[PDB]
């Protein structure tokens, strides 16, 4: 049976860089497809990007209990959620999942699909945090204090996660999750 890694962390911890990692790392690793009922982007392809589903047929997927997690996106311009199928259809194949979600996602996941790992990719330190919010300085005080005190209330939800992996260094956090999905 393929494992499933559900990812997450703050905002702007640095996820991207790591998932890109573990798609080259691993061959056959199948990366999450979310389901989304906005319109396709010219180049996106229906399986490849996103399933592009109307409204109310992700309403029935919704009310079917077929999405592990979903979400209103801009307000409800439209919704994104993952599909519970394909996860589990692959799990079943052996080949590794990987699932990309914010932390109130990866929580959604915990309930639906209590066999998955959540891992949250922790920074090294506040300050490396702190550096990254305050980054180049171009938005507001305002702002940046959001972001600081968004970052310190999304840390504190790293206890809730089956696994913490510390982002010191691209190359180890890469390893450690390839580690943990391919056991
Ligand atoms: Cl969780």
């Amino acid at each position: 049976v393929g494992r499933v890694v559900v990812l997450s962390g703050p905002s702007a911890v640095g996820k991207s860089t790591v998932v890109r990692c573990l798609r080259e790392r691993i061959p056959n690793l199948h990366f999450s497809v979310s389901a989304t009922t906005r319109a396709p982007r010219p180049g996106e392809v229906d399986g490849v990007d996103y399933h592009f589903i109307d409204p109310t047929r992700f309403q029935q997927l919704i009310d079917q209990g077929e999405l592990l997690e979903w979400a209103e996106i801009h307000g409800g311009l439209h919704r994104s959620g993952t599909l519970a199928q394909p996860v589990r259809a692959a799990a079943a194949t052996g080949v590794p999942v990987l699932i990309e979600v914010d932390l109130a996602g990866a929580r959604a996941i915990k309930k639906t699909m209590p066999e998955a790992v959540t891992v949250f990719l922790a920074p090294p330190s506040w300050q490396d945090l702190q550096a990254r919010l305050i980054g180049r300085g171009t938005e507001t005080a305002d702002v940046i204090q959001r972001r600081l005190d968004t970052a310190r209330i999304e840390l504190a939800a790293q206890g809730d996660f089956d696994k913490v992996v510390v982002n010191r260094r691209l190359e180890s956090a890469c390893a450690e999750l390839v580690s943990l999905l391919v056991g």
